[PDB]
């Protein structure tokens, strides 16, 4: 066992000074004032740099060069490993693998691949998230609440797996309600998205089991006066759950500020991030478009944004730095609250006795100087 | 006299077992009914509810005629007649809208307003100008005349800051409205002077995730007060509670009356209540105070209080006006 | 099967016109339009009625000319049957048997008690609310974190019996983290109260494990500028669940108000009443004092406050009208926040599809119209 | 000149890229870097974050001085003396103190504050009189020295509510303080015309479940800004974080400074972001805007915008102050 020290701790409820982490055998033992520390017991500088329970990134395609989608040879064990090493300079120890497509054999090697890599790496990739197939694509017969036979042995599917499904963004329009019970029922968060659902189609999505919503603004109707849309329904229903994307670019950081006062501690960081996160890329391939890096953003050969880029430590920074939001309550958003989202908290998102010791460290400037998996040290700057 | 045997609220609580004296058009004392002066006239509530005056902010028209569509219409006569029907739902004061972009029919509308003022105080407080910058001379007339003209909207993407500006210092309300604006453009016109928007959401850009746009802004913004319809038709009650979350007390219930709107104040108080989960309190003040202080009249009104102008209404728990009192007189009894 | 319509509903979440709640087989099948209704299924008018979960009191000595408390006749089934009764009457289908004692054979018979009720007498008085015995009581060796004997013994005996005690009230400051820590992990609220606990206390109870206090500001310390005390702590943990006594006589609205907005969806209305609630009792023996009821208050011999006679629809009442609090809040605070606490929330706390068809009604003037238990009608009015 | 390089805090919003353009002792504009004008004198930040210079509406002494203590204390030289230490603390403007009884003394402080007003424009604003009713011919004498009077403490309980309506309605803010008044006599007090508070929690009851005091009554109401100190030592940070949510944009951060307190506005501001969870700019407003509203000098202070006095503070991101400019001078350079 080892004691972190001689920085500033946030606990998730909490900064701590003059006081200790400890950690053994991959779990946060104790978090206690330095005072209160075993004699001799080797202690390790945190250098004045603020600890966090690492970072959980909900929704996240690709980074580090790699994407987990589009070809058989990229949904794969290595690309979830790629992922996670590139996340961890970024402070970020656990992240749902997002793969959009409504091919039926890439969700089923998705799946596979997931288990594979679950057996052999815990506490990291977390599970999957399956965006598909059932989106309304940018565009807009049933009574949709009748099941299809193709949607049933879908659905069968995925409750069949919910081991290492941990959520499935859908639009609520475009599916029965007993769907949304079933996958809900079965352990899978259901989030709304890629949707033009009204006010009151959302609402109907909600009471189903709809308890998150993907990007929020993002792939959603405008807000009108007389018709809120998807977006004013999250906003309005506290018990939903979403996450944001904190860029700059995808929302504007006043719809951030509204977001946050409306959804509290329902509000999630996320970066919905691909390949050039992380890396060096030019440019790409993503659900078959090409997309280019240049730079800051992603852009489809029309200029069109049509990407992100961000890390999670940028995406807190940038919530603090433009959205006015005090640094507690950011790391919140990047870890207690996702984790909450998704089930994970009782072993992920604080920093306390019995908790897996997935930390980051970074200075007041938000340079990231530790990553901690599992209780080892995997970025030391 | 004095008002009792109902709850009274004052604008920061409700008051059981008190009373409201009323003397020389103005309350005298809100008190006890123990401390109440013997042989002293009381009025039985008769378990009603007792609120300030509800104030309008924005309106076109009602009981049959507009301070507006032809030309005859801009007169004192109409503002009285428009009075009267106010008052039949609670509304003890409003401001009229006066549409136009003739310089000339705005010159009449000052002094018509002028000598209603000095026939009528406490009832319709000052113009409205809605015109003429919606999506020179004119400015300086309107500084000159802001002791009766107090709200003008304009779209701040349409305007120099420098007209917005000399507006806001020679006491007027200027308010965003009928505006294409982006978050840039009216947070320019705020800092310029804007203090208000005319009735949120409607006639303004839609939300996106890239532009807030004005409402976006507005909503941003926590000391912009704006006007809200609250007829479950214009706004969605949805976005009503959204953007009473984020306001706070600077959202003002407003009837924009007349595809046209025909709520009345009593009947958004109602809709507030029911169906947008806002407390019976804080509705009350969304009516009173919070326009009030919106438009600068909070010292004679917006609440029940010793010195203060005896504008009240009185309603059932079922939301049926049964008093309306104006500079103390019982203008409606039902 | 029926259904209830012809009221305003209140799901939990919203206020619903012209819909309406189907019962079968004592749960909620559905809420849904009257339109969505089956043909010929029989309605049952609710008379322009507000229809609401039945509310959920979790903290409750006594009512309706009885005690859960002070003698080995008292603590009984009957007395369990009888509170059940009277707080139908007041619109509460769910409550909290409260005994408070340092007594080991009354705990004990209270246990078997509680056992013997729940076989018989599903979805009504919960599970048990032991306060005692680690009470600081009024007044004020160890290092308190040592575990003594007889508490060990304890704490063990309050483990094996979790399955019917929901809650164990206790003063932080008197106890060990790891007795907190071991009833929090048997399934079993710990709450704080009764308590001079420091803010500092507090703080490490909640770390432990304290997730609920009883009653916010009563047998806490005051609030002073140096020192919050468990009050001011409680106040500033957003986690943190508590009830509130709303008679206007135990709590200042004000200081009710200011516990709302900090609270938020944690603060739950209790009444902790006594034997007079809903009966026409004068005087009354409770925790070894007498107690007259003279009216509207529960005093002592030297004419001190010294109990509760509130009912939930009392409270409900006392909320709106005197607190601001709108309708719907207010009922949430009666049924939806304590089931939350407690983790009965799967069954109880809102109109669902799927839970519990536990059901009040109340004219806009709060007087109860019906409340309905299991499906059943037990109170028509 | 031109101030460049850093980030810029304007009270609404942080800017990035951007320049305060300083001509005449005020803020001509705010801009971006591109918009500034050819071969105009440019002073970096150097990355340091300016700010509207910090006002303290609660102070006793600094700088080795008292406005207090013995006799000639009370005089132009001492508010000289406090305004040069508070620049080195970021602390731009301030309202000394005077405690006394005794009217001639207070005849005093009048006619020095009056003298000073004149020497020294925008830096101590006026006087805050604490005393003497704290737990006739003087009031009428307040009253008429209004436009040096800011602020009076007293004690709601031991005064009758004429003699606060009569301070207030002359322009001074009255401010409940060192009372033991119950919520019941806090609330009088209020409906008088009390707007303020003085140092939240200090020297007032404490707060029971029947009895909420004063310190409740200030909590629960929405219109009453007040003042705390932020030393971690007069009040528990879980006490201040809890005030700020029920406060919102009427808590300000004051020194309280002379078992006394020796905090300066930037140690506060500090403590705020470190200790309270607060976000910076909404910390920095809290020390700006805040009480610029409260003691309504919010039209030439408080902000960083065109037509505003010129007075700024710049400091590290670890708090640690770089420059301090009153009237558009660089009075403090570190």
């Amino acid at each position: 066992m080892y004691a972190l020290t001689q920085g500033r701790i946030f606990t998730g409820h909490e900064f701590l000074d003059d006081h200790a982490v400890v950690i053994a055998d991959g779990l946060i033992k104790s978090v206690c004032p330095v005072a209160e520390l075993p004699p001799e017991i080797e202690q390790r500088s945190l250098n004045g740099a603020i600890l966090s329970p690492g970072f959980i990134d909900v929704q996240l395609n690709g980074c580090g060069g790699v994407q987990f989608n589009d070809t058989a040879e990229a949904v794969s064990v290595e690309t979830l490993e790629i992922m996670q090493k590139a996340n961890e300079k970024s402070g970020c120890t656990n992240y749902l693998p997002t793969l959009i497509t409504t091919s039926d054999e890439l969700m089923k090697q998705g799946v596979r691949v997931m288990r594979e890599y679950l057996a052999k790496h815990p506490n990291q990739a977390l599970g999957l998230h399956l965006e598909g197939p059932w989106l309304n694509l940018v565009k807009k017969t049933h009574n949709p609440n009748f099941v299809r036979k193709p949607d049933a042995a879908l659905v069968d599917f995925l409750c069949e797996n919910a081991d290492v499904i941990t959520k499935v963004t859908l639009a609520p329009e475009m599916v029965p309600a007993e769907v949304i019970s079933k996958l809900a029922n079965a352990g899978i968060v259901v989030s709304a998205g890629h949707s033009n659902a009204t006010l009151k189609e959302a609402k109907a999505g909600f009471r189903a089991g709809i308890t998150f919503a993907t990007h929020l603004y993002n792939a959603m109707p405008y807000i009108t006066g007389r018709e809120p849309g998807l977006a004013g329904a999250i906003l309005d229903e506290a018990d939903i759950y979403c996450g944001i994307i904190a860029d700059g670019l995808h929302v504007d950081y006043a719809n951030i500020r509204n977001a946050k006062r409306l959804k509290g501690d329902k509000l999630c960081l996320v970066t919905d991030a691909t390949a050039p996160a992380g890396a060096n890329i030019e440019q790409f391939i993503f659900a078959g478009k090409t997309i280019y890096y240049r730079n800051g953003l992603c852009v489809d050969e029309n200029g069109t944004l049509s990407g992100s880029s961000l890390t999670m430590i940028e995406g807190v920074r940038n919530l603090v730095e433009h959205c006015g939001i005090a640094l507690d309550e950011v790391l919140r958003m990047a870890t207690l609250y996702p984790a909450r989202a998704i089930g994970v908290e009782k072993r992920l998102g604080t920093l306390a006795a019995g908790k897996v010791a997935n930390l980051t460290a970074f200075t007041p400037d938000f340079k990231i100087t530790k990553t901690i998996v599992n209780g080892n040290e995997v970025v030391t700057q």
